[PDB]
């Protein structure tokens, strides 16, 4: 049984915690966040768009009870400064957003600290950066610092690679449909981050937005590094998101043909629907990505052809059962 | 003054209506719905996502007075059954979205019914259908039945053609980001159109759909027919749509380029901005296409090229603005 | 017992739901105004309450439910609809437009249903019932029955428990309920007439009337003429909460008027002190879900005013509790 | 008269609006927490309220509006602005941080402070058209009130004027505002309900309008109490109160009184409108005659009254009145 230090219970956070409780050998002994474990044990236990917690929650000195087990609350906002090893912590999922590159996470590692550290977000070039089911083997269990990637690479990858493997990408332009998130103001107001698109009311909006996933592509799937690019259309949705991906391909192909690979690609983490469903649909869902063959295009015009695939993807739920398979493989060969 | 009767008082009837007030060859002297004045009154009085009208509303025996002139109220299911000629109506908006065909909506033109008809939608390929500002001038005025195109063919079209135009399209993939709207349910129920997507609550979903817009474009720019198609994101805003386009071009380009030819095709129905907007920013304008040059790619992998451009519409307003731009064009030139 | 659904819709789709779990009642038939593929689509797939526990395949004429085939039909009227060839003896008439006697009597005749269960108010010669509070009043000779409303389920438990301790002598209700399918997505002439019901659902706060505490009466007799109230809509899909101030009969604390509600506590009406939100509520299976975080008496020169909250969702309290009444009708029809 | 805005927010901006159409007040200097190019684009660019009126060009240190340059600071200390050097006599503290006496007296600084919220005990509150007439013009320190207060105020002065008012309960139906969450997630105040996704839930919360409202009308001291439910609209909100009063009353009386009471302040309508149709409205208070309710039970009644109100529109259009005259009299 492995024990794990969550540092930023917040929606990925919680989500994991939550996963967690039905992964054997990897337990969750540490909270730490910049609040009372009041605040954190009610967020735990109602959950706006995930549902309430499968389980008890009782509040305590410190901490509070899961289905009678005590977890430690710590409010430490420098991770230099967290004791993760007087509670058997070993390894610390980095969930805050705020220490995402290898120098700030391995502040975690330190003498009564933790051994180990996976970020919940891109982490930079110099940590490997795992899509769980897509590029998992990468891994030998000797890395401090790692990445689960984010929740649009986790979607774009399993699509990507399928369509690489089986007709070859020459090219590709993404468009990711995504619900609103929490680096989004709730009504117009001066954004932290410079930027002048979150800075507006996020429920209230179609908000365009950059996304570094079709760029940062080549750190999962080596052979399209340079391949794709893209950007994100944010909207009143409180979670769940789609990806959308017009190729250009190496191989002539029809839609019979690209949607067959996919099923064929199909596993754990990317999953193969016919049926017409929209974002409430996949809300939870513990795929890491959603294939949609309803959506597929083949487009050719004068023997030129453009190939557009989607994938649907829960930002919040299916990145997190991606990231705890991560960490539970991780865990298990560290 | 040519007098005007509309057909489906709803979203665009009465954004028509209130642009027509400022429009002063045409008048509306009729509107035929399904229900009794004072409920079209107060919506055309208050509007959610519009604002407040711009004027005086007060409801009359078979009608109601804007700014103290009368307009006839009818409730007639039947097309055919509509006496538009007893309030001088030439010219019909057909905007219910039940009769978009030339069979349909020439019902309308009868003995003391119109003379000519506007749809507000497609009306399929045997009606000329026309973008203001980019293809009005295939009109000559003896058509009796038109259409105004689509929201999303009036944000596309001017986009496309001025790509066409500098560089030459080869093909594109258009997607379009677009509010909700009356043909979706607002509870997740039984769609009448047999669209299981569309029966899905409308501002509590991403909702997939499609679109003709991309795929009957050849219909207004002739060059590109055959060449694009799309599909659609329905999201939860009330109004206010975006369309995205991923085209091959005949010509090498640089983002500058696209985003200077671009600039160069702004005229009323076309405009540019460089300021990193939202979709409320675009609710109400009369741009019928507005170019985002900050959303603007071009992709060049083994020298081969994919180029992003995106434009931004109200959906309600800006096809609204080219209806009756085309409607007050067709008027002046009718015979 | 084999039950039929006129009307697949928010209430019929999720009483077929929760009627997967209850021994002895089945759905043999569904009639609506569409084709199967329709209906097994939103069935499965559910915006606010969640994918379908179980497999649903389309067939021809109706579909397989984990296996087990439904007929569905399309007809527009009750009286064309042959309950009896699918066995079926009580009809849950859940389509909104035959929620009277004399409309819903439609249903029983010769190869159709024998009994019939209103999903909505049904006038006040038919019998109403909100489970757990009045649910004696049943024999069942009874041909037609009504599950009552949404707010009168929330609201009726509180209420009674209120009069039953310390006695009601007048209040005024404001419900702040989640949209529902008789507005329009965005403005548009109402069928109905209804000025506000014609605005945006999912957009606006939108006022509404409601008859809900003013037939309190037919529910708890003691309290009729006593209620009066109103709503207002807001733009969440699903899950409503109920206001009720009071004036009583005896002086109160904010503690006792919790601690009633507390003992008062049943399936149909639960008791909370967390400060949960809407969202919360989505799905539980409570019909009223009394919330002490809510709670005021106040007290100006010896005057008290006493206000209580529940919460409900309007979706599925009120079919757990539609379901509640259907199962115990059924059982002793 | 030279003004200056603490907290560029919802009504910081538009308070920023409403000035460019009152003569003889002017804002020659803007402090918040961010650059000038930020504040712009959200002056010129609003969700709820449309786009600006008029040229925003950033500058140097600040911007242009229709020519004119403003001075934008970034000093997240109010004793370390310099007010006086942009000739600014009165601020607008409108961060919701310093909404006290001894915070907003920390304002070559400014010589008067309004407070864009309740402001304490010690701090004269004012409700224009309504208790305006308490200010001499020595004030350092004064209150616009809040948002419902404002919308309460008219209403409830109206019941005691004409009927007398024994006792009441309200109900705010009310937007969305910046101290919630966009998504589930720890609430710095500590609040549990506003930690929630503030656009996906009815969420209820506690405001002191009600129970402050004896700062704005004395005689209704200790009367009134009430609550809020937060909703999914980005502005625009509704107030419902409940009372006993002294006089036996009907549905018309009540209406006739409300309408009789009628000002620049206090609107009145009978159409059955939505809370859309408010957003931008200049009233502090819509009455709204359609939601109102007399019940007679055994003799004695219950009277509902209903408001709408624009919690930042009205509220601004009320702020600026009460500057406006406050900076006149000063
Ligand atoms: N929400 C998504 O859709 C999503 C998907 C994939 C990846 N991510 C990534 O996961 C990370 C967290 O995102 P989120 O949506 O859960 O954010 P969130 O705001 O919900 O949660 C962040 C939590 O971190 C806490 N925190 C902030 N600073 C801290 C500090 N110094 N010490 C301890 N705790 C601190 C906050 O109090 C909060 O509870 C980000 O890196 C984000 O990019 C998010
Ligand atoms: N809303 C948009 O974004 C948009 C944009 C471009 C084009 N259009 C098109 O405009 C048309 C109307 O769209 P809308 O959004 O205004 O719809 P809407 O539902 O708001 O209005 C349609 C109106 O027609 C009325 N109606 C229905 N059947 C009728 C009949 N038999 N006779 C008379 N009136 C009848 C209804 O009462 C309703 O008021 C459609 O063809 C639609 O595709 C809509
Ligand atoms: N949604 C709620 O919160 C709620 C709560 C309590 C009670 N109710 C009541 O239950 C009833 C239905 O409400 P809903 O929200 O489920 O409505 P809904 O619109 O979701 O469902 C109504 C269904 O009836 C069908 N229908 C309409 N006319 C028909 C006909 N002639 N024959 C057969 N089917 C027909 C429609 O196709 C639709 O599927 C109403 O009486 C309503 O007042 C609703
Ligand atoms: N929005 C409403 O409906 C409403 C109505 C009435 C009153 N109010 C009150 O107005 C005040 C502001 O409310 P809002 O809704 O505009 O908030 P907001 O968050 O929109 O604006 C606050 C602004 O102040 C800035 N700020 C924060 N700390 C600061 C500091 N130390 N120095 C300088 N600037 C700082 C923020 O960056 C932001 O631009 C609060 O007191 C609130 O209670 C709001
Ligand atoms: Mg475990
Ligand atoms: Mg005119
Ligand atoms: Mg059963
Ligand atoms: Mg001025």
């Amino acid at each position: 049984v492995v024990k794990v230090g969550i540092n930023g219970f917040g929606r990925i956070g919680r989500l994991a915690f939550r996963r967690i409780q039905n992964v054997e050998g990897v337990e969750v002994t540490r909270i730490n966040d910049l609040t009372d474990p009041n605040m954190l044990a009610h967020l735990l236990k109602y959950d706006t768009t995930q549902g309430r917690f499968d389980g008890t929650v009782e509040v305590k000195e410190g901490g509070f009870e899961v289905n009678g087990q005590f977890v430690k609350v710590s409010a430490e906002r420098e991770p230099a400064n967290i004791d993760w090893a007087t509670d058997g912590v070993e390894i610390v999922l980095e969930a805050t957003g705020f220490f995402a590159s290898k120098e700030k996470a391995e502040q975690h590692i330190h003498e009564n600290g933790a051994k180990k550290v996976v970020i919940t977000a891109p982490g930079g070039n110099d940590v490997k950066t795992v899509v769980f089911n897509t590029n998992h083997d990468i891994l030998d269990g000797t890395e401090t610092v790692i990445s689960g990637a984010s929740c649009t690479t986790n979607c774009l990858a399993p699509m990507a690679k399928a369509l690489q493997d089986n007709f070859g990408v020459k090219q590709g332009l993404m468009t990711t449909i995504h619900a609103y998130t929490g680096d989004q103001m709730i009504l117009d107001g001066p954004h932290r981050g410079g930027d002048l698109r979150r800075a507006r009311a996020g429920a209230a909006n179609i908000v365009p937005n950059s996304t570094g996933a079709a760029k940062a592509i080549g750190l999962v799937i080596p052979e399209l590094n340079g391949k794709l690019d893209g950007a994100a259309q944010r909207v009143p949705v409180p979670t769940g998101s789609v990806t959308e991906l017009v190729a250009t391909l190496e191989k002539d192909v029809t839609v019979e043909e690209v949607n067959a690979a996919m099923k064929a690609a199909a596993n754990d983490s990317y999953g193969y629907t016919e049926d017409p469903i929209v974002s409430s649909d996949i809300v939870g869902i513990s795929y890491g990505s959603l294939f949609d063959a309803t959506q597929t295009k083949v487009q050719t015009v004068d023997g030129n052809q453009l190939v557009k695939v989607v994938s649907w993807y829960d930002n919040e739920m299916s990145y997190t059962s991606q990231l705890v398979r991560t960490l539970e493989y991780f865990a298990k060969i560290a």
